[PDB]
């Protein structure tokens, strides 16, 4: 009783921003890529299932010369066990448990999910996490779920990609279309992170909440969160980098799914940093979004996504102000 | 109605050239590699199909240490739609539309296709191309086909791998075994390309024509083409590189397929550069080929390919003069 | 009649060593990874089969930034033919024929097989080998097998990963649970290897013998071997490296497979270098092992592996002394 899904996608994708667009939200140029992965589950007995998943990103916008590997990476690599109503346990490279909140609004055709950074403690995909998850409170309370996650230190060659040990968890409740969730995690920072000119403190923290409605072809969701010493930042001006002492982040999204296959989306996103050494208050992300995806079927879709960027040209970190539209065609299986 | 072919091959491959063979056509040593890819198509309705393909090259001739990734790359990554008799449109990393001509002679057991450079405008695989193709002139003229291709600028870290925007197209006609084709493309060069000591001008151009006969187990084909500011070149002597101001290229191939599985090949290829700054006229490629492939079945083959190199030892760019034989065994699926 | 097995695994894996553990046997931290590969065979006629295999290692313990490719590599890439009772021939990246002996004890849950180095002549996976193998002496003697292997020179950018040409072979005999094997190989060293401060001579050699019993849920095996100018070594102290002039290596392993799925293991391993320039005699590896693997089924397992390291703290090369325990969960297909 083993079942393995070999999956992936090819995505033709182009970003249009004015001129450079090194002063834009998303950049400009070919951004085509493919994904390949497997996910497997084995029925060990009537109450115990084992499972694993690996998922890799192949950029399609590099040449076949020296830059051939730019942006290629494993995204997910983990294995685990799931026992009857007791819960699941898995270990490896997986989603941070704060993403259990941030997923509510990470639903745009192309962009969105701006605060769910990779290799950033609990908010995105990260290496070396053991995660326990529970559905329906041990089978006792329909729609109530929770999880805890143990993050092992990863002392890497860059501050941006490092973390020390930490714990985080999430609780959510869903009932006939509605969902609420909260998530929090904290972890030590490493000395390389502490040595960064931007950001000061011994503990990174991240929390976020989410509300959503997800029924009758409607999707509305909001997330609000804060972080300390956790959101990574650069100042293009002095070329210094590190982490924002604080941030407050909101994301809203509303979307509708027509039966004939079109899926319009509108969204708002803002993330402001505070106490940034040498600057004070500064916006990191601030934009409105309109876009749509058109689904021909489960295997083929196309989409446009337009980012109406509200960052101004005088932003103190050198964050880009110009808009970006992305256009994509997706074959997947 | 989705169908995905997961495909690939393992290729044991060895090159024999005298001594180095840093002064040979193909080099010397282990050249083993594997390929993996998927190609999928989904029947969206009776007149519309979606499709995507990704294809990657894994070298098998690197160690497991620091050089482990040398020559690994995505070859193809694109997705598209094909509507009844109207045509197909796809975007991503795909073959240049000049390759629609150059494919006629790119048929040798191992070598050949010398002017179909990767990441070289329209002649080989390249990133960021939108390609439209038409079969049988909208369903109206059996055997008449055409295509146009829009190439977006790719300003990369090397001149050799860059291009500016351009358009190219191809028309071909096939009738009971015979085929003729022409293809042309032009594109801007980027300032990094223009700053190269070799090659001067604002526009790269490439064109090529092909004739072939391909029936009754016979395969005969010829290509003739020219290029301006498009064929990449190095002078080993001064270690300078860039692009040939002009070239003229011919390739011939003749082959026969025996029913018992052997496929002999003989071929001729010459590409001469002109107006090369500091040199004048110089051969880039000039060789005769004899070789064969033996097909045990659709999944297994073996081959030998011998390149009788006509480049002389006094060639002004430092192009190698010695011969090369390659031997290969191929399992594929 | 083609059959391709697409295979792989996801492995959540963590190493615990004290402090660093840069002075430990195995290190400390997340060591999660995945594997993907295919192996195919095609029935060409009733007596001839073609086959190929490729196998790749994706580390799951890197970030998605610049270090994303650390430790990723192709492990195997080869294709071949197998004719009735005559034998098999294959070429590409494959196991060294000395591994035909060293496999007997390379059976630990996580560690073990310490002398079977990658890209090290005949003892592990290596590029550019043509290998012939024979089963049951041409169909004439049940249980008697042999092989010869031709290794082509690989002059790489590092001494550690290079080899010159060489030949090696192996003979083994198996009868109702017992197995004996011997293997030997020799090859030239390259000038880059010869220029290393550690190791002196023109020929590398490696041999090893093995005994085992493998029936009735018991597994007991021993290997003894020697090497000249072949085992790679570093002195952390002066930061110099190269190859051990001589080594003598023993490995023992005993294991039992319970029907309910547990598989305890105990093992011993020691490898001592001799005539190391500037040092004399020095241990490379010296440890006891206890560990176990628990198999839920063919697709899921878990394991612990504890290495009781006997290298002392005064070891002259700077080889780590501290213990290491590894814990892993494995989903595979
Ligand atoms: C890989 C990321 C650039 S995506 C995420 C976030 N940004 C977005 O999500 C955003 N839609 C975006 C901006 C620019 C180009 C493309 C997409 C950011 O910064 N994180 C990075 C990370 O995870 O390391
Ligand atoms: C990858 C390429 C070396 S192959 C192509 C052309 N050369 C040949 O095709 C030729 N048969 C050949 C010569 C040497 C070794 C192996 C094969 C050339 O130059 N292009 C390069 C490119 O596309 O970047
Ligand atoms: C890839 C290797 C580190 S594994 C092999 C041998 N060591 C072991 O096998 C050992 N169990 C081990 C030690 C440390 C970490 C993990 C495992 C060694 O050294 N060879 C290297 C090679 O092949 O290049």
């Amino acid at each position: 009783g083993n079942k393995v899904d070999l999956y992936g996608k090819a995505v033709g994708l182009h970003y249009f921003s004015k001129g450079n667009g090194e002063n834009s939200y998303g950049g400009n140029g070919d951004m085509t890529y493919a994904r390949l992965g497997f996910k497997g589950e084995t029925q060990i007995n009537s109450d115990l299932t084992g499972y694993g998943q690996w998922e890799y990103n192949f950029q399609g916008n590099n040449s076949e010369g020296a830059d051939a590997q730019t942006g290629n990476k494993t995204r997910l690599a983990f294995a685990g066990l799931k026992y009857a109503d007791v819960g699941s346990f898995d270990y490896g490279r997986n989603y941070g448990v704060v993403y259990d909140a941030l997923g509510y609004t990470d639903m745009l055709p192309e962009f969105g999910g701006d605060t769910a950074y990779s290799d950033d403690f609990f908010v995105g995909r990260v290496g070396g996490v053991a995660t326990y998850r529970n559905s329906n409170f041990f089978g006792l309370v329909d729609g109530l779920n929770f999880a805890v996650q143990y993050l092992g230190k990863n002392e890497r060659d860059t501050a941006r990609r490092s973390n020390g040990d930490g714990v985080g968890g999430s609780i959510s409740y869903e009932y006939e279309g509605f969902g609420i969730v909260g998530a929090y995690g904290a972890a030590d920072r490493t000395n390389l992170q502490e040595a960064q000119p931007l950001g000061n403190g011994k503990k990174a923290e991240q929390w976020a909440t989410g509300l959503k409605y997800d029924a009758n072809n409607i999707y509305l969701a909001a997330n609000y969160g804060e972080t300390r010493n956790a959101t990574p930042i650069t100042n293009k001006f002095t070329n210094t980098s590190g982490f924002a002492n604080k941030t407050q982040d909101v994301l809203l999204v509303a979307q509708y799914q027509f039966d004939f296959g079109l899926r319009p989306s509108i969204a708002y996103t803002k993330s402001k940093a505070k106490d940034v050494e040498g600057i004070g208050d500064v916006d990191l992300v601030n934009y409105f979004e309109v876009g749509a995806t058109y689904y021909f079927n489960k295997n083929m879709s196309t989409y446009v996504d337009y980012i109406i960027n509200q960052i101004d040209s005088d932003n103190k970190l050198g964050v880009g102000s110009d808009d970006t539209v992305a256009v994509g065609i997706v074959y997947q299986f």
